[PDB]
């Protein structure tokens, strides 16, 4: 079975009226839920306004993310792939990032190769293949910007990426100068 963390969604912006039961009744449509919880204050039992849903497979998570927007108890909620307790103790662990750096593409990789691969993760806003300003030569890397942050979340959890017969280094990019760990 797939590690549980890769089969889990953080659900933000919940109505305080949402319970474990109403959250299960909503999300049951896209797959088998192995866990469903609304986080609450330990003394007042008042909702903290977020929870988590765990599915039986990674494909069930993808089905639920493909069904966004999710309206739960009269509010459009904000589902995101759940970051582990250990990984949440990193700066910007929960930032929504829409751009990636793709390195190791050499000089023979064209925009269509990057597009045919990466578009399967989601709609692409831009593909920028980097060239040296002096020589005009390909630098062997590209930046891909997506329409939706979940496309990047799916990408960065994969151990490997192969584009046009090259094994790539893929990272989140804060800009064309700064890329994440």
């Amino acid at each position: 079975k797939e590690p549980e963390q890769l089969r889990k969604l953080f659900i933000g912006g919940l109505s305080f009226e949402t319970t474990d039961e109403s959250l299960r009744s909503h999300f049951e449509q896209w797959g088998t839920l192995t866990d469903c919880v609304v986080m609450r204050d330990p003394n007042t039992k008042r909702s903290r306004g977020f929870g988590f849903v765990t599915y039986a497979t990674v494909e069930e998570v993808d089905a639920a993310m493909n069904a966004r927007p999710h309206k739960v108890d009269g509010r459009v909620v904000e589902p995101k792939r759940a970051v582990s307790r250990e990984d949440s103790q990193r700066p910007g662990a929960h930032l929504t990032v829409k751009k990636i750096f793709v390195g190791g593409i050499k000089e023979d990789t064209e925009e269509h190769h990057l597009r045919d691969y990466f578009e399967q993760y989601g709609k692409i806003e831009v593909i920028e293949i980097m060239t040296d300003r002096g020589s005009g030569k390909k630098r062997g890397f590209a930046f891909v910007t997506f329409d939706d942050h979940d496309s990047v979340d799916k990408i960065v959890i994969q151990k490997y990426h192969t584009v046009n017969g090259h094994n790539c280094e893929v990272r989140k990019a804060l800009s064309k100068q700064e890329m994440a760990s």
